[PDB]
C-alpha cells in the first residue's frame, strides 16, 4: 500500500458508520 492508506480507510469507515447503529437489531 505505497499509495492506498487513506483511500482504504474511507471504505473501512463507510461501513463502521453504516454498521455503527444498525447491527443492534
Amino acid at each position: 500500500m505505497p499509495g492506498t492508506i487513506k483511500e482504504n480507510i474511507i471504505g473501512v469507515s463507510y461501513d463502521e458508520y453504516r454498521y455503527r447503529s444498525v447491527i443492534k437489531a
